[PDB]
């Protein structure tokens, strides 16, 4: 019903970890150093693999810090719950600045946002 | 009740299609438009949808055109009780121009499970 | 009956807003500010909020004002314990700075479910 299953797929990886026991996301940690170029995007290396609970896709969502203090934004995030490559991390740069990651530093956060995904698709004249 | 209900407003317009643990139903665009290098567009879909009672309409990114061309949804909290075209937002984060073809998928769209019905209460103190 | 627990942090602070079936909840200003061209701020909101069991808070973005400003939210992670001031990160996509006064609208609050209580196996497999 809610079990969050990891495949770490190097010793470089970090199983994912909550900041606070009340906090909504996981942690996720880089793999492999990298820098985010000013006004620019990179993929961040994390050599991790997940399988999301049944009712949930996993997104991944920003970290707040690095967001008013590096400017930075992830891109893409929608992981399915069938997906089982690994999870990189797709973040935008919007400050002046390059943003450098190392290995071990916390990128994102993992959320396990709950959906539909049996909707029946009905196809309709008009809406209400 | 789980019924996703779907107006198509022409013939360009593709009834979005989902794999059945997929998080999303992807959706099309219904005209060309590029989007511009450090910039945005608003993409046609000429559709309009009703999502199911408990959630809204997220329209989230592709992560094949985040990594691929630097593409982010914008906007994209679709009401339950929205009934107009759902057009999608998108911001290019990359060097290139984005073209997009009618027939071309440049979202998905996620139903988000959400409290719609919180009852606003004002407090003195959140600690108490 | 699930409750949405606001504090007015200042006289300067407003409520949020929401129709019953509408997704979010309106977030204002509660101090001028300008967004500048291809740049980043953070909005004052003086209101700190405690969201439902079992959700966290998304701040979400305007669809209007992406449209015609180039605003998109940033951050917007709040956590269901978290009781300090919800400040807004707005990112400015357009080539025209954002001007905001107090009492403007800048975003929504969506109350989003989510596993919060799951717990962590590692596995060989997936
Ligand atoms: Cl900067
Ligand atoms: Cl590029
Ligand atoms: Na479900
Ligand atoms: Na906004």
């Amino acid at each position: 019903d809610k079990v969050l299953k990891i495949q770490l797929r190097s010793a470089s990886a970090t199983v994912p970890t909550k900041g606070s026991a009340t906090a909504a996301g996981y942690d996720i940690y880089a793999s492999q150093d990298i820098t985010i170029p000013a006004m620019g995007q990179g993929m961040v290396s994390t050599d991790i693999s997940f399988t999301v609970p049944v009712g949930t896709y996993g997104r991944i969502a920003p970290r707040s810090g690095l967001a008013v203090k590096n400017g930075i934004q992830t891109g893409a995030g929608v992981v399915d719950r069938d997906y089982t490559g690994e999870v990189k991390v797709v973040l935008f740069n919007h400050s002046q600045r390059d943003f450098a990651i190392k290995k071990g530093d916390r990128v994102a956060q993992l959320i396990l946002e709950k959906i539909v995904d049996d909707a029946q698709i009905v196809v309709v004249d008009s809406l209400e």
